């Protein structure tokens, strides 16, 4: 840091600039850390009696974290559309990180009044691990982002994490690490801290939707060479025999042409309509769910693989769980109408990837002979074969931007299964906490962990700005495209905006994929 | 282009040269060219009532291709033979490209005869796109190539491709692609066109077979340290009960032993013969096929992963679309007999993939215990695993020789289904038209489409030139290989010749895979 | 791709209003051989996708300078004996072309007429009928009146194998707003 | 900015000097910023039923602005007369803007009585767009100048726009700017702004009468 109480330790930089190829993006946030666990930390686990899926075992600390993962904090509505509507794709490059402007503050709660001072030579102590030796948290989804909207303030959220158990209780190889060990920054009035990362290369994203479907690749005025065996067999007389007969396939045949691809693999989910009526009266939540299972307990798989959501002309269905949803402005935790809800639409990789309420296809399951018959069966799991293409999922508005790969042996075609970029060195966690402080002690000595401290609070301001890389288009479709737009007609809100209370809403779910390309 | 209406813009090039390491290929054909429906564009679509797997919407265009992808273009019969008896891979390099000899003539149907003289100063417009903006058609098996034998001339092939539809009814997303929106090259008699092309690096084909199979890798005279479960109950005075012995495996055990490698994966067939008398009798053509199902239709997949086509000693039985098939000379394109129909056959693959026809395996389906007794299913298709080895397609003489992979986020081993090189750059598409003419409009101005042209066609010659870079064999096999040879008794016709009428065929398909590698 | 017929049969005629006609319609002229190239529409120029990186992503835009070119020409002569037509090259044909920069002629372009290079490139298009008109009094001219004889300007006169060519740079002007106001 | 809690970070200027040809003017006043809408943004609109003249739709934000657009704050009576009566016309050229000595105070209303004091850490953030990407509000002659009279102390008015309405109701179009989405630059007790800024050319206003119908 730098300098005195009365000079200020950083400028408030929000902006976005479009350079071109590369982008630039910033924002600034106000934040509030309270003082957690009254300064200790804690082992947590599962509560008594619960189901042999609900166990866990881990510890809760005094620590703070900071997440910008998601993309709101980044883009403003509008600058998202000099990105999808322009643009075939786009990936991170380098990020900074700052905070400055802490002030920390004392409470005194006596009566039934709270007075509240500065404390000037109170401390705040934060790093970065930067090695990866913590349990990595970010990328689960979480709440305790920074704010959609600019002029909100947060809180930060409080830092956690869990390791194996058997039951609700500890395994000898269950780890402990204490936020203590490592070497932080402490930080009063009038200090402040930064780093900057570069991101690994990364692919970019597809933006695009694809102008035609894997299973119509080919001209329809020519016919192929190849044959395929087209009738089995011949009416003789008054009643057929078995004569094999061939055929080239043209565009009437288009169904039996060779082709070089198939689509890409599934793992199969229960369809269910937003139309309350089509849907079965039981409850099937858990039962009908698609699960995977390890080390004896089950897992539903929230997104799971990527597949389409619906096929042509059914607008009313959805995977169980299959795809991503967003709760609307001021939507509670538990049990909440769909019309709270905001279903995400997985849809222009039909062209792809199968739906995910169908199976994947047809297989022959037995050897014919003159007094057998032909028999096949259903195949609802697929795994990867050679040649087989596919997409990966939309990142949309709200979601996250990337997750850090499992240090493993092996692991396949990494892309995150919510969505975003698959990293193996992240943005690192920044942890943050406030010093204890303590009060007044006995006057003869004792041997004892102090019990009581000053209750103090601080606040700031921290700051976010990431390098963008595009890929611009270069298209010689002649129509016109599929464009992001906000509807003309009159209404009483309007979207992305505060409503005469003040509080910042988010009509509808965007996603990024709106130009097209040739498949 | 070069000089005048009497002097040439070519030479005649066709030969093949050796040079050992890499080799060099050379041909060139004779075309005509005619206008394509009135110079105007069209779109197309399914017609009436059809299946949902038949509906299909595009656009045919005026323009036609070029399509040398087929390798009986390149090589000839005996020039085949310094390849796959002597090589064990091959792959492309570099390519070039020309035309030449140019000329256009136009044509008077007036009563019952036919004048046709030349037009000297009509032209005809050439382009190849090369930044792949185009659909690509190539690599679906189409007919319109060069012909195998040199001294034949074939048409033009039109062009046209296919877009999203729902039924027979266009998609807002469906693309419409103008040719003359590109930049191309006008060409009148004395100007002439080339352009040159480098593969992109690739894996050189695997054009040996394998002399061990992966069931038998190891020495039969000395026995494993490893221990397999052997018995698992023993008698005990009148009855058996309850006991687990443990062996070691030797060459008495070969079933038993282990091993650090599994087969290559399966999408099963069905099974039919050749043999009229074993096939049932039924029309089990498109409902005993394998399929798979994307975006609610269904297709078939007509090659398929790559199996062997049967197991040792039955040579009567094939999969069902599970092979390629090629027609004789003069074959029609409709319910032809089998007789007529050319079958290739994969078999060399037996030692890593597994046969088509069958299951993978079996896998078990329950836990046992004291009263239940121990079950298992066959497992009928399987995706890749760690540890998991395979073979690829064979090329044949007469058939594709690459694709272009799609653009997308994911591909596993993107080797085509087909056969041949995957390629995210391909060659790319060479498209031409005759420049539409005018005739004779009115004395007075009117604002309205032509309808009315001279009729006019073009022709002249092409040429290609590849170069392939090859790989040698070092085997220390004792005793003599297999070879591709000639029948040398007497015969009415010889082999891959003119016949007393003068139409070139070709007796059999020929496969690249005859010299023997160890696994 | 464009076709250019023989007008008046080579040459000039005075045109006026027809007879009896309302006071408003009356107007008098001239009609000539010679024909005109008008790319004056947007449409010519810009395709409906190239509409949309233009409007959509910008506040406003001006022309600065172009090019001109005509190649690949040719003559065709027609006999029309009997019921039938036979249709063959003249190779030593010419066809003569100007532009005259100096703005010596009435200017009919930006009168809003059809004629334009088509919307969709592969279509072909006829080249229309150049005239003009004069001051009148009724039907009738007027001493003021003026008569341009297009062949006493230089010109350049092509056979098969010959091109024409001329470039021209637009003057200042203001950007054309694409905007829509936030504020009434 | 510039040094300490206990350093001051400005003089007081007011001034006027006449140098014949061009002229230059100078003033200083005391102001005080409230906290508007309880840091938040607001839509506002027309009230109820209202005549169609009088329907409107914006935006009120907690931000303030300064306005000296009156020549009453630039000019004392006395300095309007070396003026009006001697010249026959006038013209800006360019101007000069400065803040300083600012100091924040946080207020305490339990029970009857109010305490007020320092709050010593604690900023307040400032920013000019010069873009002009905003809408403009000044020019249509409201108050909350600066005092014609030196000595006067006044409050900072709030800002707030209008936008494209039907009715009381948005329309599609209709546009919302949020002002925390700007560089600005944040400032603590001895922490001092300044930019400048030049007039593009315009003519002398008349100041002449006419001798002649
Ligand atoms: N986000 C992300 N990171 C890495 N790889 C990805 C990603 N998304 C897809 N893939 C696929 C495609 C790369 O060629 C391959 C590299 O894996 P490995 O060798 O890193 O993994
Ligand atoms: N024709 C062809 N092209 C590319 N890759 C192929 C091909 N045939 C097989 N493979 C496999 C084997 C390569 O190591 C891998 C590279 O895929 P990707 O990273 O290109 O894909």
């Amino acid at each position: 840091g730098a300098d005195g109480v009365g000079n200020s330790s950083g400028n408030w930089h929000c902006d976005s600039t479009w350079m071109g190829d590369r982008v630039i993006t910033t924002s600034t946030r106000t934040w509030a850390l309270p003082t957690y666990n009254n300064h200790l930390y804690k082992q947590i686990s599962s509560q008594s009696g619960a189901s042999n899926d609900n166990h866990y075992f881990g510890y809760s600390t005094p620590w703070g974290y900071f997440d910008f993962n998601r993309f709101h904090c980044h883009f403003s509505p509008r600058d998202w559309q000099r990105l999808i509507n322009n643009n075939w794709g786009f990936r991170p490059k380098r990020l900074n990180f700052k905070l400055f402007n802490i002030q920390v503050k004392e409470v005194t709660q006596n009566d039934g009044t709270t007075t509240i001072a500065n404390n000037l030579t109170s401390t705040v102590q934060v790093f970065t691990d930067s090695e990866y030796q913590l349990p990595y948290v970010l990328g689960s989804a979480h709440q305790g982002c920074l704010p959609p909207f600019p002029a909100d303030v947060f809180m930060v959220p409080q830092y956690g994490y869990l390791t194996l158990n058997n039951g609700s209780q500890a395994v000898g190889r269950s780890s402990f690490y204490c936020l203590e060990y490592f070497p932080s920054q402490m930080l009063r009035t009038g200090n402040n801290f930064t780093f900057s990362y570069t991101f690994e290369d990364v692919p970019f994203h597809s933006s695009y939707a694809h102008s035609q479907s894997l299973d119509r690749l080919m001209n329809p005025l020519i016919d192929q060479y190849l044959y395929y065996l087209s009738r089995t067999n011949t009416p003789s007389g008054t009643t057929t025999q078995s004569r094999l007969q061939f055929s080239q396939a043209g565009a009437s045949d288009i169904r039996d042409q060779s082709r070089n691809w198939l689509p890409g693999p599934c793992y199969r989910q229960q369809r269910v309509s937003k139309t309350s009526a089509d849907n079965n009266n039981s409850e099937y939540s858990w039962t009908g769910a698609t699960k995977y299972h390890l080390n004896g307990r089950d897992s539903l798989v929230n997104p799971g693989p990527a597949m389409a959501s619906h096929k042509d002309d059914e607008e009313k269905f959805f995977p169980q769980s299959g795809v991503l949803i967003f709760g609307k402005q001021g939507s509670e935790k538990t049990n909440v109408d769909i019309e709270k809800v905001m279903i995400t639409d997985e849809e222009e990789i039909r062209t792809t990837n199968p739906v995910a309420t169908e199976q994947y296809g047809s297989v022959s399951t037995n050897l014919q002979r003159g007094n057998r018959q032909a028999a096949t069966a259903d195949v609802n799991t697929q795994g990867v074969l050679p040649g087989m293409v596919w997409q990966d999922r939309d990142v949309y508005l709200q979601g996250p931007i990337w997750a850090k790969i499992p240090h493993t042996d092996g692991h396949f075609h990494p892309s995150p299964l919510m969505g975003g970029f698959g990293l193996k060195h992240p943005p690192p966690q920044i942890l943050i906490k406030n010093t204890p402080v303590p009060a007044n002690p006995s006057t003869t000595f004792s041997a004892a962990k102090f019990a009581s401290f000053i209750t103090q609070y601080s606040t700031g301001q921290v700051s976010v700005e990431i390098e963008w890389e595009l890929q611009k288009e270069n298209s010689k479709r002649w129509n016109p495209e599929i464009q992001y737009t906000s509807n003309y007609n009159k209404s009483v809100n309007v979207d992305f905006t505060v409503d005469t209370n003040g509080v910042y809403s988010e009509p509808r779910p965007i996603g990024t994929r709106y130009l097209t390309r040739n498949l």
